[PDB]
């Protein structure tokens, strides 16, 4: 429930309690609220909500083409 990912999909925030995040960035999750959102962290206080769905797994990134 608190793995580390990756952004597969560029996000920029649309409120003040979520991360912008950029393909290839490593985020450590905290939460997963629910299928389509999860909560996490990009770097030392940087902290906030982004899509499920713009993530892989570090085994799924290091395995594209």
């Amino acid at each position: 429930t608190a793995p580390t990912v990756v952004a597969l999909y560029d996000y920029t925030a649309n409120r003040s309690d979520e991360l912008t995040i950029h393909r290839g960035d490593i985020i450590r999750v905290f939460f997963k609220d629910n299928e389509d959102w999860w909560y996490g962290s990009i770097g030392k206080g940087q902290e906030g909500y982004f899509p499920a769905n713009h993530v892989a797994s570090e085994t799924l990134y290091q395995e594209l083409p």
